[PDB]
């Protein structure tokens, strides 16, 4: 919140963003004096691609609802921790190594998240508990190798979930530390799923054991060798199995 008119230059330090604000409120100069009240009147961003480097002043959009920030060079996030009218954004493509501890504990009106493309590697502990609205999540392209057993925890409504080009096949591994990792527990109306360049070379018949509503599942480009029994007849909806360019050979005897 701000109590006078103060320049666009000022609240958004980032020379990129700045220009964005700028244009979205339809000013000639970057330095033009703006009121809360005509930060109020923007409810929506779109600038991807724009070599955004923070989003610094952003606090100061409350009524945001759609956030297109993918092709930027954003490392840090931690200014959306308060846009809880905030119901999709695209973060993909930029720099993100990490997130802040519960930067998500407010989104609560939150429907589709990407964080697709990124270098996140691990996932801090209950990063998305609040999100109940959430349908769609896409994690692809990241170095994710860990994640806890509650990750996906109250993302009752998610139905689509992307985690692609990933490095979690030790997760699946009955020799793993702790045993293998149900990282898909009461995902009931979950209906897209796509584990696919993961190394997974084994994997319980547990995992997909609450999904119920799935209907596509995509585990092309990964190491397995076979499948268990049991599996199919879980997923009575299923109609998309991608199983392409793994090693699936007969059974030996």
């Amino acid at each position: 919140t701000i109590t006078v008119s103060t320049p666009i230059k000022q609240i958004f330090p980032d020379d990129a963003f700045a220009e964005t604000i700028k244009a979205n409120l339809k000013k000639k100069s970057v330095t033009d004096a703006v009121t809360q009240n005509e930060l109020n009147s923007i409810d929506q961003i779109i600038a991807n691609n724009s070599d955004i480097k923070s989003v610094q002043g952003i606090q100061y959009l409350p009524n945001v609802r759609y956030l297109a920030l993918g092709g930027n060079k954003l490392h840090d996030i931690s200014a959306l921790k308060e846009l809880t009218n905030l119901g999709w954004l695209n973060l993909s493509n930029n720099q993100l190594e990490t997130l802040p501890q519960g930067v998500f504990e407010k989104l609560t009106n939150l429907t589709t998240l990407n964080l697709s493309n990124n270098q996140l590697t691990s996932l801090p502990q209950g990063v998305f508990e609040r999100l109940a609205s959430l349908t769609t999540l896409n994690l692809s392209n990241n170095n994710l190798a860990n994640l806890n057993d509650k990750v996906f925890e109250g993302l009752t409504n998610l139905t689509t979930l992307n985690l692609s080009n990933n490095n979690l096949a030790r997760l699946w591994k009955h020799a793993n530390p702790g045993g293998p990792i149900y990282f898909l527990k009461g995902l009931t109306n979950l209906t897209t799923l796509n584990l696919s360049n993961n190394g997974f070379d084994e994997f319980p018949k547990e995992v997909f054991k609450d999904l119920t509503s799935l209907t596509t599942l995509n585990l092309s480009n990964n190491q397995l060798t076979s499948l268990p029994q049991g599996v199919f007849e879980r997923l009575t909806n299923l109609k998309t199995l991608n199983l392409s360019n793994n090693q699936l050979q007969s059974l030996p005897t």
